[PDB]
């Protein structure tokens, strides 16, 4: 495992890292208080499909409940009230047992972290934060879905749970619990939750504190048109408003340049996600993925969420793209170890280590033929991929002496390693 930052000083921890979102949306519901117990007894497996780091479920307890109609959720981690480490997914103990499981067989813990908003009203809570002393977003004055004199980003819903990230002793409580995650519940790096809510230079601050060596990535759902009129986000690309987060929280961020590539263009169009970019400053400082605990279904409850999911028909060219290419893969629990993808996604993890793709690696989009055609040049092998494509020979693209490394669905999939 490389561990460095990038020579943009980004922390992508050697931008060799191949995560595991270790969840779904709906563990809460189907193995209640159960979860760090699954993963303890998982971690060799999830270590000897070649995982190298976890996507932790928050840590931090949750109680909460909602319902909308047929819509119902609650204790999945997103709206905490306290740092208590006894929630739905295990007790403190389990925990403690699965980070160092995981650790143990060479897996690093990544913890889900959300410091734009707690559960306020919850009335059983270790952590109580009056009203009046600049706490919460809406001791200020709250006009809109904009920066307040609380609140240096968005809001969540209403507003009303925001927390003011910059006051001095919430940066400062926020901070001893990062370092706290590290020195009692193994962390190697976290996921900051809901980065739109909080100025991207408090996680860089944040990350100096407490993990400054660690990998960090940012979760930023907010395209070109939620962006005021005069800001020049509201006309940049989902790729320029990204790359301008991870510029600033100096972590990589997930790749939603890509995501929407995926859900509205062609398959020849992925060219466009931010792993695909020529500068490697920029595609190596994406976190790709196919689907999320918000994006994909979940077994389970209403199929879970399910707000921008990847028909079933582009599964596997979607995870042979990401496998194979520049920036850092995301594996989804559910098409890992639900779904029944497993046995096709570890093929592509080989693959992958045997090339010597990493983050910064090298690739060129072949414009002559039907689907995506790209080169990848693997510190170790080049790689031709060919999706849903007429190319025939790998030969026709790319100079050497070519092996079959996959071929999936009637040919739809093909990767050849020199
Ligand atoms: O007190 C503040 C607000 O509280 C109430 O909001 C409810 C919502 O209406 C519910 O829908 C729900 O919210 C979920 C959300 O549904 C779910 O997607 C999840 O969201 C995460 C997301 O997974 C994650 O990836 C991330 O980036 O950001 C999101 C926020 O952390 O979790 C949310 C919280 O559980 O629950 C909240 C609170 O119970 C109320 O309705 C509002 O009026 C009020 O302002
Ligand atoms: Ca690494
Ligand atoms: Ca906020």
């Amino acid at each position: 495992d490389q561990a460095g930052k990038s020579p943009n000083a980004v922390r992508y921890h050697g931008g060799d890292e191949i995560i595991l979102q270790g969840f779904h949306w709906n563990v809460v519901r189907e193995a209640p208080n159960d979860w760090y117990n699954i993963l303890r007894q998982q971690a060799a497996t999830i270590a000897a499909d070649g995982f190298s780091a976890i996507w932790m479920p928050v840590p931090w307890r949750d109680f909460s409940s909602w319902s909308d109609g047929s819509k119902s959720g609650g204790g999945e981690g997103y709206f905490w009230h306290d740092f208590n480490k006894n929630g739905r997914y295990g007790s403190d103990a389990q925990l403690r047992q699965a980070a160092s499981a995981l650790g143990g067989a060479g897996v690093k813990v990544l913890y889900d972290v959300v410091p734009n908003h707690m559960n306020r009203g919850y009335p059983d809570k270790e952590i109580n934060l009056p009203a009046g002393q600049g706490f919460w977003r809406n001791d200020c004055a709250d006009p809109g879905n904009y920066p307040n004199d609380c609140d240096d980003g968005d809001r969540f819903i209403g507003g009303d749970a925001d927390l003011n990230t910059g006051h001095p002793q919430v940066y400062g409580m926020f901070r001893d619990e990062f370092t706290n995650l590290r020195s009692q519940y193994g962390a190697g790096g976290f996921r900051f939750d809901f980065v739109r809510g909080y100025a991207p230079e408090r996680v860089n601050s944040w990350m100096t504190d407490s993990a400054d060596n660690s990998f960090c990535v940012g979760g930023l759902w907010k395209g070109p048109s939620e962006y005021p009129n005069w800001d020049w986000r509201n006309t940049a690309s989902w790729q320029q408003i990204i790359k301008d987060w991870s510029d600033r929280a100096k972590c990589p961020v997930f790749d939603f340049a890509l995501k929407e590539r995926m859900q509205n263009g062609s398959i020849a169009d992925w060219k466009h996600g931010l792993n695909g970019n020529p500068d490697p400053r920029w595609r190596e400082v994406a976190v790709t993925f196919v689907d999320n605990h918000d994006t994909g279904y979940s077994p389970g409850q209403n199929g879970g969420q399910h707000h921008w999911a990847l028909q079933d028909g582009l599964i596997r060219q979607a995870y042979a793209y990401i496998l194979t290419s520049p920036g850092t893969p995301v594996v989804y629990w559910d098409h890992m170890y639900d779904w029944g993808y497993g046995d096709f996604i570890r093929q592509l993890i080989q693959v992958r280590r045997a090339a010597g793709v990493r983050a910064d690696s090298a690739i060129s989009f072949h414009s002559g033929y039907s689907g995506l055609v790209a080169t990848v040049s693997g510190s170790q092998q080049t790689l031709v991929v060919a999706l849903n494509s007429d190319l025939g020979n790998p030969g026709q693209v790319a100079s050497g002496s070519f092996s079959e490394a996959v071929n999936a669905s009637n040919g739809q999939v093909r990767v050849w390693r020199s």
